């Protein structure tokens, strides 16, 4: 239960005795069954999307893909669990090696290409726990659900559509994934006449759902956008009252000065050289949107620095994943704790208060 345990022992033997597939799947496992190693402050607290929120620091989508680990990761400490990406149709995604750590770089690159037990699995999942989720989600502990399209699929929009049917009754917000670097096409549905028609549909969709059944939609972008792209993207979100963002994906840029020996693997980088260009992409995002639109902000938090950095920049919320692939179940606490503490260092009286503080200096 101790960070440098974890940090220093724990998780490099398990990188030396598994591939790192085998690890995260082990890790899934565990936490679907509790077998894990902090108290939430008020200063914690987020009112956003329709939602309290206990804690600002959720877990980012691709760790529990298929909805496996839901309430072992609230016991984690994450305020809030994305589930995804969920694809239509089950799909293996890419041949095996397909994730890979860059310990030296704090990094890991990932082309898993969207392997997921489909909408109908994941249903049928989330149906037995709902009414357990409904009281989480009132106690300020609620879910999202990432939706992403087939490999195979001929209308995008459609898949899409169908992720809303299924999986928005039980969601608290929806996540439009057109970012993933894995999925050939799935990025230019960031352009504008692309986009306006794709969150059309998927809006209809929603609004058509009844009243308590009725998700949030947010869109989740790339950090690789031109400022073209991510002007557009500010202004189809307005234009349609897209609900809020998550900044940002993984890259498909290499960083200069990555050390790790596979840093010329194909996929998305993630961790720490991710880091400073989500939060530049959050910052461009809020003054875009006018700080009108909630942004999650995602990448390369390892830290309460690294988490109030994208909250001052223009984030409601953050998300961690690589992080917990280096330091373990710990790092959750450690990151609140910190947050917490440098809130009231900088004279925040909480999470609220810190939301694009940056802006207005
Ligand atoms: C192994 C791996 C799988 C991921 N799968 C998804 C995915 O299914 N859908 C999605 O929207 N993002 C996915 N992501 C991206 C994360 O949600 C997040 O945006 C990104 O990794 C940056 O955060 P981080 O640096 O804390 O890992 C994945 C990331 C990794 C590391
Ligand atoms: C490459 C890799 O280790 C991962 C990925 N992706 C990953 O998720 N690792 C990992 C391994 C164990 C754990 C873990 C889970 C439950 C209890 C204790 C631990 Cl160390 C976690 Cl949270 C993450
Ligand atoms: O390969 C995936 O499934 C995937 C990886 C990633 O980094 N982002 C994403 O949205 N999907």
């Amino acid at each position: 239960g101790d960070e440098r345990f974890y940090a220093e022992h724990l998780m490099p033997t398990l990188q030396g005795l598994l591939d790192p597939e085998s690890a995260h799947r082990l890790a899934v496992r565990f936490t679907s069954l509790g077998l894990l190693p902090f108290q939430d402050s008020d200063m914690l607290e987020v009112r956003v999307l329709g939602h309290k929120f206990r804690n600002p620091v959720g877990i980012a989508a691709g760790f529990d893909k298929h909805g496996e680990a839901v309430d072992g990761l609230y016991k984690m400490g994450f305020g809030f669990v994305e589930i995804g990406s969920v694809t239509p149709k089950p799909q293996e995604g890419n041949p095996r090696p397909r994730v890979f750590r860059l310990p030296e770089d704090q990094a890991v690159i990932n082309r898993y290409g969207f392997n997921s037990h489909g909408l109908s699995v994941v249903e049928h999942r989330l149906r037995a726990r709902q009414q357990k989720q409904a009281k989480l989600t009132e106690d300020g502990l609620p879910l999202g659900v990432n939706l992403g399209k087939n490999k195979t699929s001929v209308d995008a929009a459609e898949d899409y559509a169908e992720g809303v049917r299924v999986l928005g009754p039980l969601a608290d917000y929806l996540v439009v994934n057109v970012s993933s670097p894995n999925t050939a096409g799935l990025r230019s549905l960031q352009g504008k006449a692309e986009l306006r028609r794709l969150l059309t549909k998927v809006l209809q969709e929603r609004d058509g759902l009844r009243r308590v059944h009725r998700p949030a939609v947010l869109v989740k972008i790339a950090p690789d956008l031109t400022s073209q792209d991510k002007e557009d993207i500010a202004s189809v979100v307005k234009e349609l009252g897209i609900d809020g963002l998550i900044v940002t994906n993984t890259t498909v840029s290499r960083p200069a000065g990555l050390q790790g020996a596979l840093r010329s693997e194909t996929g998305g980088l993630s961790g720490k050289p991710l880091r400073d260009l989500s939060t530049q992409t959050i910052r461009e995002m809020y003054a875009l949107t006018q700080g009108r639109v909630p942004i999650i902000g995602v990448g390369g938090v390892s830290s309460g620095q690294d988490a109030l950095e994208k909250i001052r920049a223009g984030a409601s919320l953050v998300q961690l994943y690589t992080a917990l692939t280096f330091w373990g179940p710990p790092v959750v606490g450690k990151v609140k704790r910190e947050l917490e503490a440098l809130l009231k260092e900088q004279g925040f009286g909480g999470v609220t208060d810190a939301i694009g503080a940056d802006h207005r200096r």
